């Protein structure tokens, strides 16, 4: 399996929106969640994005598809965006299962201003 994620380099003025594509692509297991990371400028350290607000996803697990859109772009919002899916295996117990990290997109270098 591999995640198939569009674009990959992005720039957009101030106040634009962007919109990052991602595919799971010749999945084995079934997508459960998914989840957004950036390492933004001027910061080598990733971090999970909430969605919310500006930050809006997508997920349409028939189409195994999930997207981000970022409304209201500032220039700080500029850096290196992931996408990633994340499966689940079955347990002996509840209604309690087990979730675990799936493929990352291979990201989206967005420039802003």
């Amino acid at each position: 399996a591999w995640v198939d994620q569009t674009p990959r380099t992005a720039t957009k003025e101030t106040g634009e929106s962007l919109t990052i594509n991602c595919v799971l692509r010749d999945a084995s297991f079934e997508l459960k969640d998914t989840g957004w990371y950036r390492t933004k400028l001027g910061s080598t350290n990733e971090q999970s994005i909430s969605i919310g607000g500006r930050y809006v996803e997508t997920v349409n697990k028939g189409s195994k598809s999930f997207s981000l859109r970022i409304s209201d772009l500032r220039v700080e919002d500029s850096g290196t965006y992931k996408c990633q899916a994340f499966y689940s295996l079955p347990l002996g117990d509840y209604n309690y299962s087990l979730l675990f990290r799936g493929e990352k997109g291979a990201g989206t270098a967005l420039t802003v201003k």
